[PDB]
């Protein structure tokens, strides 16, 4: 079946992903990768205190970052290294904002401790006469990774769970992150231990496996949007605001 | 399903509209726009003389205008602002021609009072690297209006039933027409009454909502066609050529 | 049904030919070209010795051609006119190798007679803004005409079977070739009688029908290549190497 009909309207289906009170839509599905199996709850195991997450709050869409996507980019060339949990966070801080300000973090500010999967969205509008692809990857765990540099390289996540994107017939990357670090929770701010590597269960990261090629004086630039949601969540640990804690630097 | 096939033939699917002794195609189907029910038959009303209508003969379809789309054209600037019994007639007879000499019309030519619905097509040949819009809008009675210089924009006739016209994809508007006058007839020349405004239901209008939007010397011109089915009709009130009526001026 | 959705992979499918050892594929349906029924098998009726084909090493796909379409070419101007049996060994044979060298020629070599349908592909990759057109025909017995250069010509070979190739939406010509000879074997070299046209049931021919119309500057080269399948064959008579005999020219 190929008959094209664009009337009035060019023709062409749009999913979207409401998923409460944002609608981010994608009109070309996305290429998915789950690195591991759902998370169970574990606040029945570590914490016995205010035992719940926030539905319609903090299982929304936030921007936590954006880029630049150029014919300058070489071969492999992260645009973005953004940790996970983290930069939610890291991004609305450095935005000169704080994080009370934000309805998707406001638990994490009062709340000590949090496990939850996470949903991210590597969205971005290339043209169809672009001819380029990246690659975003995720693991659990980087920093604790001594020689990750090694890893940190497109061949090395290539090995492992990874979502493609191709500059031409842009295109999105689906990437299931569901919660799963050494400790089945993770401390919003300094801890009895914890006192540096705070809120973070690993990195996400976005190199290239083949740069924007051009025509002559075809358009130059590209641009990526990062959207998270954070659901299945769970937020124990009541704690004041005076103790919390601003994250790290970029 | 979206496999792409292009044989020798470039496949895709074209639509047509035969229906009398007359077939003109549609690659993609229109964007109608239906002001009115269907009109009813009031010749067993108004005239008691020879009821009837002509059909493989008056229910075809006949050029009646034809026009350039161009950058230079700004916001609102309508292309043609056509009477719709009307300019059928009045196309032809300042083509140098008669009304005479086309099968579309020679009824008008003898017979007196006339009461139909119209059919009528805008197909234009655009491209794919076009990026404008037009609006093609009836209005039952334009210049029974006084102050209708301040309907006659862009925003007044979205207000009102119409179709939509975009450059790329183009695309047709398909513009059903019934009869919807105060005098259930119309009068085909001069009468006791109806002096002038002969012939007249109401003006067809196509305006633009954006401009041919084309990039470095990207093809600059376009081009319109608008096609009239003339169905449904009743012809009563037999009268001699000599008192026919060559319509008033463009 | 029209939703375009071209994910990391541009999504389309391609339609694949193996049968046999070799794949190859075709991202359009091909416009195929049946001159005749399928031929019997009369090896039970011209000769009585070791009667069998060669299955899964003659009915493979070998390259004979592949040439260059340019808009220098003009309307009429075949690309090929290439021998079919025949061209099989001839384009190899003068490609300073031997037909010995080969899987899909080896019984030619010892096997003195040979019957068999045949199986054509005229692929090419030209891109969706050339505008040409080209006509891969085929004639049972060309070099038997005398003035067949009155049939050489695009308006000639119209009027009977052939295939029909667009340069946009390229494209494939299918083009199932039965034996259809005068007499129902063929001499695969000298003979006590076939001194000459050695191995020759006819030959194909593509020429242009519709020039490569490419606007400024747009790319000038094109390209297509020819394969061959020797399926439903019979190789009948067992001869020595030395018997053998190396094609005629170009």
């Amino acid at each position: 079946m190929d008959n094209p009909n664009p009337g009035p309207d060019g023709e062409g289906e749009v999913e979207l992903e409401k998923d409460s009170n944002v609608v981010l839509t994608t009109q070309r599905d996305p290429s998915t990768s789950i690195p591991a199996p759902v998370s169970v709850k574990w606040s029945r195991w570590t914490s016995n205190d205010v035992v719940d997450d926030y539905a319609t709050i903090t299982s929304r869409w936030y921007q936590i970052a954006e880029f630049v996507w150029s014919k300058d980019d070489p071969f492999d060339k992260e645009l973005a290294r953004l940790i996970l949990p983290r930069a939610l966070l890291s991004s609305i801080e450095a935005n000169s904002d704080a994080i009370c300000d934000v309805p998707n973090t406001i638990p994490f500010k009062v709340h000590a401790y949090w496990r939850g999967d996470m949903e991210v969205r590597v969205q971005i509008n290339s043209n169809k006469f672009q001819v380029g692809q990246l690659q975003a990857t995720w693991y659990y765990s980087d920093h604790e990774n001594l020689n990750i540099s090694s890893k940190r390289s497109v061949y090395g996540f290539s090995q492992m769970d990874h979502a493609l994107i191709s500059a031409s017939a842009s295109n999105e990357a689906k990437l299931v992150i569901p919660f799963k670090h050494v400790y089945p929770f993770l401390p919003t701010r300094i801890v009895p231990d914890w006192t540096t590597g705070i809120l973070d269960m690993g990195a996400l990261n976005i190199r290239v496996i083949a740069p924007l090629r051009m025509s002559a004086t075809g358009p130059t630039t590209c641009n990526v949007v990062v959207f998270i949601k954070l659901n299945n969540s769970e937020f124990t640990g009541t704690s004041s605001g005076k103790f919390y804690a601003s994250q790290i630097r970029a």
